């Protein structure tokens, strides 16, 4: 058998916010985060806009030593997990630290970094790069740091699936958790690729909406003239609890995760096939792990990334899974006001899929104003949509076709 | 219910060999692939020598016109994992595919295409950036690859736990299979970080070896003279199956995997605790999860490392864990030869200890001229020693304080 586990904190960095509750204001409200990117000369590049996290203050979190040593990504991860734990209300101990573990991931990394050292490295020759160069920039130094600042002795690991990490990483840490191997883990990801190599590796791909003239109208997930996906930074991180753990200590209890489910669409390196067979397969196997029918689900945080062949895709699979109640449940896309935080993506909208169930709303796909062919389910367009929801789904779909979908239900 | 796991297949490249057999020979004669590096000009550098994979032939596995799109650490990878699924026998069906999974995974993925690319950037512009950069260079596309050329449509993830990720992704790989995620994973890492961004960062912090007038003398492990990290380059590769399974189909069967461990120090976030604790945790961990007596153990493939303080921790961490038994019991660092595979080295080591239960061997740590003080157990000092071998344990530690031990023994 298997233990149930339940959410108890929630932390994030934002596009829209520097917390979740200010965040999740922007989402109910359909305010954009997106705006032309400050202090960078994007003169060379055919995408000059995105989702930055405006006044971000690290010390905060870090003394401005320790933040010296440490990427952006890394800072943002840490930000959201220092949010994410204080929120939990947790007292860590001698007596639980082996069983408190951390797995916070990243789709790219330390490219900001990476670009820095690079300069120095070009310029004046290896014996300029950092020090901390290796240790500030890998994926794996926000699981690592948070360890050590916290004393979590728990597993402590990093995944690295692109758009799919952070809705990965909540998931195999849920795992963890169920299969006895943890009391609590904090899980989610964090991104901050709106460097040269971010803008420039995507746009050389012609992957990014080129919609300069009116960035808040880039990202229109399911409209008939969205021109690929906005680039956004910002963090997620969950507290993931065992159930009797927080029922003991009487923990606040924001929901129940019931439901992991991942595939490998086995088609193209970046692109969905038309049918979505591979989120089909990825949201039925986590409904079969939820021991839950098509039918009980209510709300979808879409993937909904504004690329033509995604956004299509994620219609043919939801129509293919729910048969006829797939127009019943309401369904999403957060990026067409936060931007695609890439491997960040599926942790600051897991978070959002636990607030629509904790407030009863659905948040909106705004900039829908011309639905394209086939594109007639509940979208939710323009404005937030108060309903019923028991059972809400966050899918992710990323480059090498790797999904995960969670499935979160009401706990009481 | 938990389902056994076992080994039907292994693929390499190391410093040492294009495949296993040619790598393990090389290990058991005590042969250094560690050479002064020849793909660039180091003089500017502190450390000019590492383990180059020798000869490597891409078109062996792939396309020239695929191939050129990939970072060297991701041909590395499909090589292996190409290698691993041939010497497994599996056949990929409709009736099975979806149940094949894939988590090979990188301590710093692709570096030298991200340092190509940021000089494209630099002296020219976003506008020369390849379009394959992002799946050319990101840690998942090893997994995303792979699934797409065997269509392999199970569970399709990467880790990134620096020096630890080839042990982490075996034992969570197995875990799926125990758990009933998936009956079979390609499970493993990769790394070519044998760039200028790459020799000078490990060179900035000065974790490297500068032996450079002795190549092949730099690694050696718990050595008095030791003075840092040899780094390598290469890939390793297993098919892990559920047991019934790999019965039902006549595998041949190399080992069962009965134990895997995690831990973090929450110690510091590049050094180890002097002794051992996480380490030894760890293990305690990995012996309690395969439902052993420590004294059954005959074989530990050491992390071993050549820092001064990275293998004095490991004894500590084997003194604690064995007690008297860690005068019987043969430790081994096969990285007086391969040098530091870093995200590859848990992977390569995890097949080496295999081959050591196969062949009833320890491989020797070469180089192990003036073991230093303490260092007084079995180290199989200078050559191979045949010896009885039923239990054999891998140990990986990394930054982040993240540690990992993989238990094998043989199938009767
Ligand atoms: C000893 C190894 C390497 C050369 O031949 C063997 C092999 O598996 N080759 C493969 C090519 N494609 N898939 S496997």
């Amino acid at each position: 058998s298997r233990r149930r586990v339940v959410i108890t904190g929630m932390g994030m960095l934002s596009p829209l916010g520097l917390d979740v509750p200010s965040s999740w204001e922007g989402i109910l409200a359909g305010r954009s985060g997106i705006a032309p990117i400050e202090h960078m000369d994007l003169s060379a590049y055919s995408t000059r806009f995105g989702g930055s996290v405006k006044g971000f203050n690290v010390e905060e979190y870090l003394s401005a030593k320790e933040a010296r040593k440490l990427d952006l990504f890394i800072q943002y991860g840490l930000a959201a997990s220092f949010q994410a734990v204080r929120d939990s209300g947790l007292e860590v101990t001698d007596a639980n630290r082996e069983r408190i573990g951390v797995s916070m991931g990243s789709g790219i990394g330390g490219l900001t970094n990476i670009e820095n050292n690079c300069r120095s490295l070009f310029e004046q020759g290896p014996r300029r790069i950092s020090p901390f160069f290796v240790p500030g920039s890998i994926i794996n130094m926000v699981s690592g740091f948070l360890s050590i600042h916290l004393g979590l002795q728990g597993p402590n690991y990093a995944l690295t699936t692109a758009q799919t990490t952070g809705t990965h990483s909540i998931g195999m840490a849920a795992r963890n958790i169920a299969y006895g191997e943890a009391d609590v883990m904090v899980a989610g990801g964090s991104e901050m690729a709106a460097c040269g190599l971010g803008l420039g590796g995507f746009g050389a791909a012609r992957a990014l909406s080129t919609r300069n003239d009116e960035p808040t109208r880039a990202s229109r997930p399911w409209d008939r003239d969205r021109d690929g996906f906005v680039l956004s930074d910002g963090s997620g991180a969950l507290v993931l609890e065992e159930l009797e753990h927080a029922r003991a200590r009487g923990a606040r209890i924001y929901a129940e995760l019931v439901g992991f489910g991942m595939s490998g669409d086995a088609f193209h390196m970046t692109a969905p096939p038309e049918d979505g067979a591979g989120a089909a397969r990825c949201m039925k196997n986590a409904l079969r792990d939820a021991g839950l029918d098509p039918r009980q689900v209510d709300y979808i945080n879409a993937h909904g990334t504004s690329t033509p062949a995604g956004d299509i895709a994620e219609i043919a699979a939801v129509k293919s899974v729910f048969g006829e109640h797939a127009h019943a449940l309401s369904m999403s896309s957060t990026k067409s006001m936060t931007g695609h935080l890439l491997g960040a993506a599926g942790a600051v909208e897991a978070i959002f899929s636990v607030l629509a169930l904790r407030d009863q709303v659905a948040p909106p796909t705004i900039n829908l104003d011309n639905p394209d062919e086939g594109c007639d389910l509940d979208l939710v367009a323009h404005e937030a949509k108060p309903r019923k929801i028991d059972v809400a789904l966050s899918n992710s779909f990323g480059f090498g076709g790797t999904n995960g979908t969670l499935v979160f239900r009401r706990f009481a």
